């Protein structure tokens, strides 16, 4: 289908650290699912190192270039902002370098985050592996130093912690553990942006 409001998208997604430059695993089923919804649609792999160090400035200006140079071609497409570990944290920046006014973010019709360590208890963009509120409370290991999706995106992200991700939730949860792995094959997980990120872009799901 087409989408009126999004004849043309970006799924930019972010990976985790260690996984190989190429769409992350977070994302690779709920896209599969998405770009067969709607017409127009590509993916973008953000281009950085996602190394062990967590300091990823480069990944974070790739997710806005990428942006601007997408609204310099057509000043009508639309954007969903993926990220998962390391990646959730370089869209959590981009979104608070980006502010809550301008082009970029109108075109920026959803976020969706997977194991953040920006995690920040009692964001209601915050939801569990089954779309429940399980892990709204908690915070993650990266919040306290590195911030927090901005108030005035919160309205449009969706940012999915697992019940006991050690690095989304230190509540429950303790490092990286099977938790924080769990995202790519989790049907809850996948189907749930693929219905976030098609609703965002005006489509039906």
């Amino acid at each position: 289908a087409t989408s009126s409001a999004c004849p043309q998208y970006v799924l930019i997604n972010t990976r985790g650290t260690g996984e190989p430059q190429g769409q992350s695993a977070g994302f690779r089923t709920m896209n599969s699912q998405i770009t067969a919804a709607l017409s127009g649609g590509t993916i973008y792999n953000t281009v950085y190192t996602a190394d062990f160090s967590q300091n990823s400035a480069a990944g974070t200006a790739d997710i806005i270039r990428r942006i601007n140079s997408g609204l310099a071609a057509n000043p009508n497409v639309c954007y969903i902002l993926q990220g998962y570990s390391q990646g959730a944290a370089a869209t959590v920046v981009a979104l608070q370098q980006l502010g809550t006014s301008g082009a970029a973010f109108n075109a920026v019709k959803g976020v969706f985050l997977i194991g953040n360590p920006d995690h920040k208890s009692g964001l209601t963009c915050n939801v569990d592996s089954n779309g429940g509120t399980t892990t709204r409370n908690v915070n993650g290991l990266s919040v306290a130093y590195q911030g927090s999706v901005p108030s005035g995106w919160v309205s449009k992200t969706l940012d999915v912690c697992a019940y006991g991700d050690g690095v989304c939730d230190t509540a429950h949860g303790f490092g990286i553990n099977a938790q924080h792995l769990s995202y790519p094959s989790d049907q809850g997980v996948q189907t749930m942006g693929y219905k976030f990120a098609v609703n965002k872009l005006g489509g039906s799901a």
